[PDB]
């Protein structure tokens, strides 16, 4: 008998870089050694020396080969360097053959780990960008017909196909400089507050581009041996959570659009509680009677935003939240990326109306929350999300009216820059705007939130900062996540050369 096998000619996997061409995932040539057990069996004397080369026990190596004595192909090792393979080749062991394979390295390392992801042993993507663009990155391999006599001799070897086409280069939306800023400051904030986890997303409000996406804890994907389950969670995309106060600005956008509310209008929130059946809504700050709409956001009055929700109805508040992407399919097409839940009750009762209004009644991801604020900074027009670079920007959906959007922008600039506002969130040199949040997890654990965008006069980037159960200080968003927002934004804006607008 003869043996007719088909053997693939590997395709150089497409380079991944950041938006500016800095290398993030590079396929470098390496050597994988393979053996023919039929040929190995005729030179047993050479086995132990080869076991030493592979760093394996002499007996086990011998046991493994004998067991596979009928087979014609087995792996010895995969992905040794060229010099590394030459040392094992120079033993001149009968039955030992080699091929040039490609293996993936990641020069940015842990700073972009969850975003970029990584590949299998076969050089196919199994996480992050590597997976969701695998077809783009893989290329089309070649094919060889190798004819052999069952003994160890090539009779015919011919390429029965076009030459292996390399994969396509992929520039991400991510700017590595911004990512590195995000990365370190999130990390700094965790140590400062003794928090167990965190996420920080940066978005380009005009282009739909994810300029940064960093999670904590992280991992070096180059060394994936002692991997903890929690370190590999892409939290920005997979940790769903109730946004709480951070969606109050969308409740207000539905109020302003109803035709029944202006910013100067007033709601009585005395005495900081609200009986609804047996359920009792409560504000944290209970030194208020009449607050205007900016006041409701500054004080973060759950009572105020519930009363407004009773006036206009839930249907309208839901509509704005659904259109801005909250609890909705994101489109990026990522592996196991969470969608959340924005229930559509159709006709809401009292309690549900309130709960949804102050953000307890839904669950979202950090990416969704960022995308939502991007629309609000973008004069109410949502431009589709993108993890890859967007040279030709796709036309965006106007989801909130331009004048309602401009009003709510002005309100969020007030929450940051007014008296008794979230002053820690201020970004020197620029007019900033945003909203703190503090969600209780259900011995009390808290998520510290802050969404926002800057500069006020012509918004460039939206930013979301999530810090998971801090403990070495306070826990409110205004205290914990506001200063992170401040620093990262202060640096992020200057790295892109955005002109100062507080002049």
């Amino acid at each position: 008998a003869r043996s007719v096998r088909h053997i693939a000619i590997p395709a150089h996997r497409g380079l991944i870089t950041d938006r500016n061409g800095e290398p993030l995932a590079v396929s470098t040539p390496v050597t994988t050694l393979w053996a023919n057990p039929k040929e190995l069996m005729t030179a047993k004397e050479r086995w132990p020396q080869l076991a030493a080369a592979l760093g394996q026990d002499t007996k086990l190596f011998a046991d493994r080969i004998e067991q596979n004595a009928e087979r014609e192909f087995i792996y010895l090792v995969r992905g040794l360097t060229p010099e590394q393979g030459e040392g094992v080749i120079a033993l001149k062991v009968p039955g030992v053959y080699s091929i040039e394979e490609f293996r993936r390295f990641y020069p940015a390392g842990e700073v972009v780990a969850h975003a970029v992801g990584f590949t299998d042993v076969d050089d196919r993507g199994r996480e992050g960008i590597e997976l969701a663009f695998d077809e783009w990155l893989a290329g089309v391999p070649g094919k060889r017909q190798v004819l052999k006599d069952r003994r160890g001799r090539v009779i015919k070897d011919v390429q029965v196909t076009k030459n292996a086409k390399p994969g396509k280069t992929l520039a991400l939306s991510i700017d590595l400089r911004l990512q590195y800023l995000a990365h370190r400051e999130l990390r700094n904030a965790l140590l400062e507050n003794g928090a167990k986890a965190g996420s920080l997303v940066i978005m380009d409000v005009k282009t739909g581009e994810i300029l940064a996406m960093t999670n904590q804890p992280t991992y070096n994907p180059n060394n994936r041996r002692n991997l903890q389950p929690a370190a590999m969670r892409n939290r920005a995309m997979i940790d769903v959570f109730e946004p709480g106060s951070t969606v109050k600005p969308f409740s207000m956008s539905a109020a302003l659009a109803s035709g029944r509310w202006k910013p100067s209008d007033i709601v009585d929130v005395y005495p900081g509680t609200l009986q609804i059946g047996r359920y009792t809504i409560r504000d944290v700050s209970r030194n208020s009677r009449q607050l205007d709409l900016t006041g409701i956001l500054i004080k973060s009055s759950n009572v105020g935003i519930s009363k407004i929700a009773f006036d206009i109805g839930a249907e309208s508040i839901y509509s704005v939240m659904q259109q801005v992407g909250l609890g909705q399919d994101t489109g990026l097409g990522f592996p196991g990326e969470r969608v959340g839940n924005l229930p559509n009750h159709r006709k809401w009762p009292k309690a549900e109306t309130a709960t949804l209004a102050y953000g307890y009644g839904l669950s979202v991801t950090a990416i969704q929350l960022a995308h939502a604020y991007a629309a609000l900074a973008n004069d109410g027009k949502s431009v589709p999300l993108s993890m890859t670079r967007v040279d030709r920007v796709p036309d965006g959906v106007q989801v909130i009216s331009p004048e309602v959007a401009s009003t709510v922008q002005g309100m969020l600039q007030q929450v940051v820059e007014a008296q008794g506002g979230v002053f820690r969130a201020q970004v020197p040199g620029y007019h900033a705007a945003g909203k703190s949040g503090t969600a209780r997890k259900v011995e009390n654990a808290y998520r510290s939130l802050f969404a926002g965008f800057a500069p006020a006069t012509d918004p460039r980037i939206a930013m979301v900062v999530v810090i998971d159960e801090p403990s070495k200080a306070g826990y409110f968003g205004g205290l914990v996540s506001a200063p992170v927002f401040s620093k990262v934004m202060a640096g992020a804006l200057r790295l892109m050369n955005v002109p100062p607008d507080n002049l």
